[PDB]
């Protein structure tokens, strides 16, 4: 059915803690193994809002489905313009455009925002993810070997970047 | 005359001052533009120390005439086992090989401290910087273009790595 896409609000924070910990557990898509609480969803979306980065979320049928969201990519003061993205869709949830949809808009949020460069950080192996942002206007930068672990294997991390 | 490189002390933090405020003003080797104090170093060694990052020092004829460092290269706990690296040299001793004599001391104790991976993040234009690290079996990611602003410039960010 019918997506809507809208800023998330505490009362989606039960949604946003049940999607992350899925992923938490489930994937490499979350390089932690660590569950997190909703006192723990609070601060983080209390921090995006204090710093003026969005989280938005995608509804269906009442229902929280998937949500999306930029942060700083380094501390530094001269990466200022640059924002680090992560897309995240219920697993029962995958296909029906609801990832696509979120990275779509975050993106046209990122341009009104001023944004200059927005970074994805894909786990190497997830030839989806990679293609999905790719048709977007990502461009591949580069691959850094080994960087991550999660259960006890070496992960790569593939940047991609799409230049506003 | 040969270089003697060893830890840093708190005796030592007005040289590192002088050395990270004129790479502020003078290089596009720190992507900040804000000089800063005394209390700002002295609060980043402290923090370093604590974290069981080592700051080592290079001393010719009495004098510090360089620095190195490295910290985390990602928050999270899927990157505990990165480490991102920073060598900074005296603005009036370049091209006298401290900067590569700090890297190999550097490289050797995160061997010791159980590093996995070194990440050098080095402005793209620095060919120097990226031979130098190159000479230590550093190899290129990839670059990420524009990610970073200095003196009215939109600035090139090549990420280079070396798996302990
Ligand atoms: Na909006």
């Amino acid at each position: 059915m019918t997506l809507l896409i809208r800023h998330a609000t505490e009362a989606d924070l039960p949604a946003l803690l049940a999607i992350y910990n899925d992923a938490v557990e489930n994937t490499l898509a979350i390089w932690n193994e660590t569950l997190v609480d909703l006192e723990n969803r609070h601060q983080w979306l209390e921090n995006r809002n204090r710093d003026g980065f969005p989280v938005l979320v995608a509804e269906r049928e009442g229902q929280v489905v998937g949500y999306a969201s930029y942060g700083p990519f380094r501390p530094f003061e001269g990466f200022r313009h640059s924002s680090e993205l992560s897309v995240y869709v219920a697993s029962n949830a995958r296909g029906g455009g609801i990832g696509r949809t979120l990275l779509a808009e975050l993106i046209e949020e990122a341009r009104e925002r001023k944004v200059h460069v927005l970074i994805a950080g894909i786990e190497a192996g997830n030839a989806a993810s990679i293609a999905l942002h790719r048709s977007q206007g990502f461009e591949e930068c580069g691959t850094l070997k080994q960087v991550g672990q999660k259960f006890g294997r070496w992960l790569d991390l593939l940047f991609m970047q799409k230049i506003l």
